[PDB]
């Protein structure tokens, strides 16, 4: 009936694009997210309330204001960006150790799969150290926010962890 | 209705893998256990509370904090490691002489039986000097935490020593 | 109205098979009994609560936990196994000297009579030294748990020692 | 209701094996007894408290600490060891002259009768000079601690000298 | 639930950087620590209260004000600085002899491992004389405060010595 | 319930190593013992309080401060050091004639048996003139403090002389 | 718990430097000691109260005011000063004959060992006639107050003569 979500990731990942592809159905032009966007999207008789936030180094320290009462998390990672996959691992291993996100479900959108140099979801699952997760449910999906592929299959998995 | 367990052993044995094969049912990737893990698993209307600890030489001296109120012990030994079977014997003969574990039940998981060079449970029973045990109930089971074999047959024996 | 029973014996005897031939009516496939099974069976307006236990050498030392409040005992002996009839005699003469089983009724299921090499109930009565019993009522019945023969004639005798 | 016993003898006799055949029912592996073992065993509504001690030449001088308040003594002699039957005679004639064991009952376990070269209980009764005993009740029984033969027939005789 | 920590070391080690890498997650620019910094960081449902202090020769004499009620100590040593490893040994052997830190747990951050000329944790364990510690638990971890490596594995070990 | 011990010997013997192998279970690096170390170790429901002291010629004259109220003595002798076995004999024959140690139990740890040139416990028993002891109980055990062999068999013998 | 000490010696030896290396941990600049300095230093749960005095020829006659109630003495000798080793011998042989220092423990700090021309502790032990001491415990340690070497090993020996 209701669910709260927090979309996060590094800069350039695709968070805003994913959100406004789910909410509107169209690919909008984007500006860097200094503040935050919040939007409700309905699916399977469930109303997800997604909070997209900034990924710039200066806003990554303000994500803590949103950890509270968060039932799911969506970590978006740019697959073409193979040089920052270590920074994302640091961020995610730091945010998995926070106690406010202790029960949160973990979903990972490996975005930008339409690009030729994109890296597979298994290569990302290995590079991010996702099998090391033990206190938490987790899942990884390959997406293309510009085409909508894999986006409605993530909200479908998040439904498993309802209530 | 309840029971407390302490899983111990040398490094590389299989303690964490056993615990999260009982708790989750899947084989997780692992990191060395510097601290401790604690997990409750239900079976036969009994809720075992297992404490997995480190086996590095530096943490083997911190096991004493957990001996108290411990009703069962699970000593995991790597069978393929035939060069450290003497060190495990030292550790176990030292920990059998402690007075806090005076009534504790003893179970021995001879793990890594899937490997070709693995050593039989009787060869381990002879090398560990288990028949020398007289103040304590004891039992040895051959396992394969990656496949789950022999794991639910140890919790089954630990039930004999309930209450 | 009620009665408590303890089924015991060596390994391979037929305890589990007897129990789940009385309770279900079918011959189940079996695994070695590491722990214990407990089942209530009704007959002649009496509800027998049978506790089947392991016979492996390592579990024969845990039978003492069950001697208390036990009103009848059922010693199952494999008749085809003519090489272990001395070990069973040792076990039974040891367990007849325990003071918790001081008033318990003794029944002996000489099982596996369907086999050609099976030994008669009188040969077993002589080999087990059953006439030497003087502080206790006793009885010996020839059975075939696979066919149910002689099983309902043992519960019938146990009724004699009700209340 | 209660009784105190002191099991003694030379090294290699079978004291520890006898004790943990009476207490557990199984034949344990053994280490030389440097200190002492103490165990309570129930039989015929009597709780014997047996103290098994070392037989090495260096511990034979520490037996005096246990003579006090001792109501029965069990001298175990290896029958196969026909070369040390004189040393045992010396030890026993010395310990029969002590005034703390003035009323103690004497029992003699001629152990290791399963061996082919074993010597009869009458040959031992002659070699040990047991008929020379006049201030004391005495008895000699032929045993086999590995099989339990003759062990429960000694505790049965010790009951004669209760209270 | 709570724990008090004292981070100390020589000048240039990395104490402030470690503290504000644990607390904020970012590498801050630094000024010499004339006074003291104090910050609470949460991890594993535990709230560590860390006190970072100066290492200049003039402030090393004011550390005594903080020894009291200190449950853990974190000695940070610059590995690249191979010319001052003797001065750190002097400081640490002096501060191990103080009676206010009598029960304190010892952790050693061998920092600046990202530098090519860095010295291994075992070379430091030998140069600092850490095996000579006998009245105290101790542990040594290799770190890189600029990248966060090895920092959350020290707070994990400090949890072993809780309460 | 309690017992007081004094570990003594020449320099290089293994006293400190033995003590902190019993207390911690690990082989620590060592410095010459100028003062004294004191540690309590529990075993068999007994709490031995061991006082390890220096063996340098200058501290051998300060052992007298500890003779009082000493219930056991542990003389450690280096077996590889076959050139100082006469000096140890002098020291031990001098300290056996003191009246404060009149009732003390004597134990001798012939240490460093892992070395190839080590001398047997009987050769040491002959060289030290241990059979000449008549006013005192005594015992000699062969050890290897680095491996723990023979160490828990000495505390086991010291229990014989309790209270 | 408490102990009183008197540090003495010739001029230029290192008394003040030793005292304020023990008390503060730093090497202070110094002025000739016309009067006296007094400082308490804690170590091994003992609070030594050290009195450093002048060594000028005019103050060497005022040391008598401090001999009373003195439990230990620390004679500091400059090793580089090989021309005044006879004057120190005179002073020490005079102060050993005083009856107020009749039970005092003797410690000798052979300081300034960092200098190349320094003389060994055995050469000093021979030149000072220390083996001639018979009514007193004594000890000699080689130091370097500028580096702290050998200073905490003297207070460690002084603990032997506590109470
Ligand atoms: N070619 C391609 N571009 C994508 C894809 N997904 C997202 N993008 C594009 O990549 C750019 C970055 O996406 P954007 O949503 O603006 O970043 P962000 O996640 O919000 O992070 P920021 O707000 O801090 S800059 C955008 O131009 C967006 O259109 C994809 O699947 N393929
Ligand atoms: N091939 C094989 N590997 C096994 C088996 N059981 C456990 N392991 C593997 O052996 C490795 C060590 O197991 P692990 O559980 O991490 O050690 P530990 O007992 O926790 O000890 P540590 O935490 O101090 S490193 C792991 O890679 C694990 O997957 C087995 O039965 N077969
Ligand atoms: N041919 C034949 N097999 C029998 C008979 N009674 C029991 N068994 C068989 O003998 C085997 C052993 O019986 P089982 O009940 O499993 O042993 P147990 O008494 O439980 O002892 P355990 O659990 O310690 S292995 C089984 O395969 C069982 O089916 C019989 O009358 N005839
Ligand atoms: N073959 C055979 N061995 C026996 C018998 N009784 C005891 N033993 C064996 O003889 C050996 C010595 O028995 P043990 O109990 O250990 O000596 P002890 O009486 O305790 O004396 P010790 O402790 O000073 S070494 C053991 O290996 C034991 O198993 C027997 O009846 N037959
Ligand atoms: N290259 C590199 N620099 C590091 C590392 N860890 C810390 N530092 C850097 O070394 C410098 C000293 O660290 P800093 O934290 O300021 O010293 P301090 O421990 O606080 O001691 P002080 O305050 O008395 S000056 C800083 O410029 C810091 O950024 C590292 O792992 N690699
Ligand atoms: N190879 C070997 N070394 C041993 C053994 N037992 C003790 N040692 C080693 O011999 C050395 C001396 O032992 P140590 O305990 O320091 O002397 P001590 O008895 O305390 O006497 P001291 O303090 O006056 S120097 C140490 O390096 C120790 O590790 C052994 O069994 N084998
Ligand atoms: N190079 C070197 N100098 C030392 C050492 N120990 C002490 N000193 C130095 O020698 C000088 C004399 O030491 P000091 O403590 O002032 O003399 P004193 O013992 O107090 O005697 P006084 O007060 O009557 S002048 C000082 O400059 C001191 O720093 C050492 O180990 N090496
Ligand atoms: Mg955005
Ligand atoms: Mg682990
Ligand atoms: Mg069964
Ligand atoms: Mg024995
Ligand atoms: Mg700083
Ligand atoms: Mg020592
Ligand atoms: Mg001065």
């Amino acid at each position: 009936k209701e669910m709260r979500i927090l979309m996060v990731g590094l800069d350039g990942a695709g968070k805003t694009t994913v959100l406004y592809k789910l909410k509107l159905g169209e690919v909008i032009t984007t500006i860097p997210t200094i503040g935050f966007n919040v939007e409700t999207v309905q699916y399977k008789n469930i109303s997800f309330t997604v909070w997209d936030v900034g990924g710039q180094d200066r806003i990554r320290s303000l994500w803590r204001h949103y950890y509270r009462n968060t039932e799911g998390v969506i970590f978006v990672v740019d697959s073409n960006d193979r040089s920052r996959i270590g920074e994302a691992r640091e961020v995610m291993q730091r945010m998995l150790n926070e106690d406010e996100l202790r029960n949160a479900a973990w979903l990972v959108f490996a975005n930008k799969q339409d690009l030729p140099e994109a890296m597979s979801a298994a290569e990302i699952t290995e590079k991010l150290g996702l099998h090391s997760i033990r206190n938490r449910p987790w899942f990884i999906q390959a997406t293309c926010a510009t085409s909508g592929e894999g986006l409605y299959e993530g909200l479908e998995w998040l439904s498993n962890s309802l209530k």
